[PDB]
């Protein structure tokens, strides 16, 4: 006992397990329940101040497997664990889910074996996966390991003798390796016959069992440990799919444990705590010349989070559990739920105040989530505190969040008009390699930002199942040489499949001062995916296939602004030359002007391009009751599917809107959400009456 | 008439637009059908030199739009086309179909306004889509465009007025543009009231009616046209997961022509015609600088063959043509159809003559598909003649094709075990950046190889509906600072989506003198996808966590080596430092050999991590029985399919395999292959009588 004499019991000797994993600069993985209730405990102080929590807010259960490899709800005392890969269900009443939300929570033990995944660990993280993805609920990973186990067959390692080319000579080399008949018995009585494959021969009258193939009786060894690795990297990749998937990197991921993070998509990294693959050493080893100096240099947050491999970064492990927590806020309680509504002091009903203008940069976090300033607080788009920004050390042309709106939670991706630097840094294999900053322009989408934006398409859509609001910005997509070699059409695709794949409403709004040219329009265009998408321009807004100048280049040329002279300008209509150098300065303007003219939100609702033109210190309310309408009718459109066997969005919808009473506008959004919510039981009626379907 | 007195009519001449396009450097859209024909013919050649063709082996028929807006076959003079955009169906008679084989054909005309797109070409080329989709058909698209359509209101061009600060001074500015009462009289009188939308003011004692937006009366001019490319965007995001899509770089293809090359994913690119966004002078005047030179540095086949954009480059349009004409040669003749067999000279029936050697230099493709030597041709695993090499200017250190085994079609992923070299041009926006010369390691993942290995998986899978075969041979993935920074995961991860997504056969095999290790070995795993994957192992492959020199630094350390020397070493059993320094070298092979014993395919048979181990020399036969055995369980699988409600794949298959007779081997594939194909009628009559079911 150290130290003797304290108040309370000595956690770490009374389970020295709990002292190893603080040695290894992390939690003690029966501890981080308790993480998880103190996350919580602050998710309602930060909620409402005055709230009284009882501990049975939150309950954690231990799930382990039975006599049947049937996972079960267990009480017992940590460190029990006879295998190094653990499991609680835990069941924890929310701001968002005050009756109650459930999720699992998987994670090595460092302390068992080094975290290592051995078939055993592998076959419980799988059943845990899939515990649940049956269940629809979120699984949380806790990332503390060193990889796949690696062993040897122990056994053979003081039987084992060598066939010498030279027995007086041991440096001149040997042919094989091989067992005498005390060496094989020794195997025959400990049971351990099959742990070894040999060839029986006779030399110089001894008998010779040589080794053709070393198995080993323990389990855990090599190959099998890759199968289980295999096993759970597909798993985690279906899990991502189907169910809300987050990883914490704890202490050290390596290797499947590096491929995990990745595969279950989000990612929180605590600093100093690296995701490598072959470790630093091991490549100097096979490099032949000390080229790395640590792992932290391979997989540390400065390589991760840069990266976009890491969604975020913690300053410790309980900094990492409330940014879990607080993700999961945004995130339904179980798949195919509804998003959780979560109304706070700043409701709907106000304009929004933050508005940028040409003449001056601003930051788009402002028009998102407001701006503080001496003159008073400048609400946004979106609910005072509720912007909550990921990959933010990747790709800051684009800028990526959940968010809130009224209290309804969203994805929402925003334009960075500023102009964005990123260090490449030098490569430590490469001494004729210098670290490299890239400038990219601002409202240009470059490879990074654009698979940034796919990405963040894809998490919002998969397991999150959040609506989503793009406020679009971009001129076009990086065309020049090095973009265009790096793959820019390869990354902006991916968003047009991002887009396609999307299962819940879509707004694309092109802001005051905003604008969408050429390609970045093309990619956003709502008939990508007609069923979700609808776009909105500002009054404020700029679009068209080209900017004025390039409009201008094409068609309104040198002997059209000549006949425009001739029209316009009496003294015009040599002495023509030293008037048209005095005259085109001007004239190119009027030209620019009017193909601006043509670039308006007017034109865009006149040609059926947009649902609506907007005044931005109104879209609050108008995307408020927009989004709560089309919700609702999401919902009751899923409701009709169930009872059908075959109709289409279009027909269903349809059929919906003819049981609205004749007096309700269709176009009133707040009308069709305020009615739909007020007969939901009465709607119910009807789709169960309509179960008198005998279709084949 | 030029020139004159030629045999034959002047076709140029005849029809002027066939001499435009060729001006343009392009075949004329009307002359493609023929390049199909010549191609095909070729093929047939190629198969059976003494095949007699007649003409009524291919038919040709163009698809135009009816009064209803429904696609209809026309048989019309060239150059009639009303619209930009112009579609043929093509009946043709194949070797791999004799019977016949079709598949549409889209394609830009660049003589209609310069291939550029406006809304009623967007919206045939999205009817063309829709309509291959339905019949499960390939669309062939070929790209000689323009991008998104632009233009101007030209009939306000000559109407427009100007609101001068001082009249008599038009360099001083002007407040707005707008019109006159004669100028509105002029648009009321033409029907073009709609073209602009005005504010009346009195100025002065005159009205003047201030334009606020100008629409236009004519369609195609701006936003409209940006509809239309996201339309066909989506609609080709969508192909590509459906029906075979592949895409001929004709003449330039510009913006949306760009993004269709790439969602469509399978392109030829003919050699210098490029695939671009924004244009290199427009570029320029956006960076106020002479940065670029030419189109060519933008996109060119050196940017888009060396990033895998483009998947071939083809010399000309009808080496472009031939290359479409052999990828589809491998592929079903629609959607959900059996892969084409296609039986040629070269016979399962042989065993495998080149074999790869630990201490010499081999190129894969001698594996795949034979070498020829002074003492003749060695064949390799595949049939002779049948590797189709796909994206071979990127990531070099993958190969991948298409090839035959005995005549079955299948996608082949092998590893380049030679160092390859690839240039990163220089940035000619940067005056500080030089062209970088990369070096990548053989057997060793990078995100450029890891990218290129996902993307054929995808593309075997997607469209082409092929089995695979990848000959695994990766020691693991790059884990260095660089390619951690560059998201060697992500490209790793991809694999993994790739293989749960696969719905053919998959066959991994681990070849002679190849290796599978850790990170490699987990990302190919057969529990990624046990429905569909199976792996092998040559009896001269190796696998294990690490190599020997890994596994020794963790598990045989110092002290187990000098416990090795006691037990081994009579003169070991000061004086024990310079004995040590004497043994070592040799001990550290001993224990490198103990490792090397554990890493066989007989360890991985007895941990039942490979469905077998192989012989090289036997792989072709048996991989053709295994595979030919493995499509028809495939069939009966997909048959009982239909006729259940709910029943899992062991389920399927342990009911088709119960109808065997009970004589017959259920692991001898040439015996399952053999009963089936005599009984597919027999087993039709049982599944029609299993239509007995009434599951709700
Ligand atoms: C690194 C970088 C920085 C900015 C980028 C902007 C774009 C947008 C397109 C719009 C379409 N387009 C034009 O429409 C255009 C804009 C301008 C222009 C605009 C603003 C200032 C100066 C010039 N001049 C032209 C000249 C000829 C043809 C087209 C134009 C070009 C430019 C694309 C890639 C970029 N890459
Ligand atoms: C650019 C590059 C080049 C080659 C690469 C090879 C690997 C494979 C792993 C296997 C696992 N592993 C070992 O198992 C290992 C191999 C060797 C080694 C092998 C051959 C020659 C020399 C050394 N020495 C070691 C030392 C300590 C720990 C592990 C080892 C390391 C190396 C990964 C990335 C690489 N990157």
């Amino acid at each position: 006992l150290r130290p003797i004499a304290t108040p309370y019991p000595v956690k770490e000797w009374l389970q020295p397990k709990r002292y190893k994993a603080h040695l290894m600069g992390t939690t003690y993985v029966y501890d981080f329940p308790e993480l998880f209730r103190q996350a919580s405990s602050s998710q309602w102080k930060n909620f409402s101040a005055d709230v009284k929590l009882t501990d049975d807010f939150f309950i954690s259960n231990e799930l382990i497997e039975d006599e049947n490899g049937e996972l079960t709800e267990v009480e017992r005392e940590p460190g029990a664990n006879a295998i190094g890969m653990v499991a609680f269900k835990i069941t924890v009443k929310t701001p968002e889910y005050p009756r109650g939300r459930q999720f699992v929570v998987v994670a090595n033990d460092i302390t068992f074996k080094i975290g290592s995944f051995g078939p055993q660990e592998d076959e419980f993280f799988n059943k845990v996966t899939e515990y649940a993805r049956k269940r629809g609920i979120p699984r949380i990973y806790l990332a503390a390991n060193s990889g796949a186990r690696i062993g040897m067959a122990e056994e053979i390692v003081p039987l084992f003798q060598v066939a010498w080319n030279d027995a007086a000579n041991p440096d001149k080399g040997f042919q094989y390796l091989y067992l005498t008949s005390e060496g094989m018995e020794t195997l025959k009585k400990f049971d351990k016959e099959n742990s070894v494959l040999t060839e029986r021969t006779v030399i110089n009258g001894e008998e010779r069992f040589v080794i053709k193939t070393i198995i080993g009786s323990e389990d855990g060894l090599g190959v099998e440990c890759l199968r289980g690795s295999g096993l759970i990297a597909g798993a985690t990749s279906r899990a991502y799919h189907d169910i809300f998937t987050i990883t914490l990197v704890t202490c050290r991921s390596v290797g499947i444990g590096a491929y995990l993070v990745r595969l279950g998509q989000r990612a929180i990294q605590v600093e100093g705590q690296p995701i490598i693959l072959t470790g630093a050493s091991a490549l100097n080893k096979v490099l032949g010349r000390e080229v790395y100096t640590s792992n932290l240099q391979l997989g540390g947050t400065q390589i991760m989070y840069n990266n976009g491999v890491s969604h975020l970064t913690a300053v410790d492990d309980l900094a990492g559990v409330e940014k879990i927590v607080e993700w999961m806020s945004y995130v339904p309680a179980k798949r195919n739920m509804p998003v959780p509504i979560l109304e706070t002091k700043d409701t709907w009903d106000r304009p929004v105040d933050f508005t940028p203008t040409n003449d001056e940069t601003y930051d788009v976090r402002w028009m998102i989530e407001g701006r503080e300033t001496e003159s008073g607080f400048e609400y946004g788009l979106f609910d005072k505190g509720s912007f909550f920004e990921t990959l933010s050390g990747w790709a800051k042309g684009v800028v990526v969040g959940r968010a809130r709106l009224g209290g309804i939670p969203l994805g929402v991706i925003g334009v960075e008009t500023r102009t964005v630097e990123n260090l490449i840094p030098a490569d430590p294999a490469n001494p004729n390699s210098a670290e490299t900053l890239i400038q990219q322009a601002g409202q240009v989408w470059f490879p990074n930002s654009a698979f940034k934006t796919a990405q963040a398409i894809n998490d919002f859509n998969n397991g999150e199942q959040l609506p989503m609001m793009i406020l679009a910005n971009w001129r076009g997509f990086s065309g020049g040489q090095r973009d265009m070699f790096n793959e820019v059409l390869k990354y902006g695709s991916f968003i047009v499949d991002a887009l396609v794949d999307y299962k819940q409403p879509i707004i694309i709004y092109i802001p005051p001062t905003g604008e969408l040219r050429g390609g970045s329009w093309v990619v956003v265009d709502p008939t990508i995916n007609a069923d979700q998408m609808e776009m909105y321009a500002d009054v404020n807004a700029r679009a068209g296939v080209l900017e004025p100048e390039g409009t201008v280049e094409i068609k309104f040329r040198r002997e059209k602004l000549l006949d425009t002279m001739n029209r316009l300008d009496d003294k015009y209509r040599k002495q023509l030359a030293d008037r048209e150098r005095e005259l085109l300065p001007i004239y190119g303007q009027i030209s620019l002007q009017f193909a601006d003219l043509h670039d308006r939100s007017s034109r865009m609702v006149a040609k059926g391009v947009i649902s609506k033109e907007l005044e931005w210190t109104e879209a609050r309310r108008f995307f408020f009751w927009r989004l709560r309408r089309r919700l609702n009718e999401e919902y009751l459109i899923k409701r009709l599917s169930h009872q059908v066997g075959e109709a289409s969005r279009l027909e269903k919808i349809a059929r919906i809107r003819s049981w609205y009473p004749a007096s309700v506008d269709h176009e009133d959004d707040r009308q069709v959400a305020t009615w739909i919510e007020e007969n939901y039981k009465t709607l119910d009626d009807k789709l169960k009456g309509l179960k008198l379907e005998s279709f084949a």
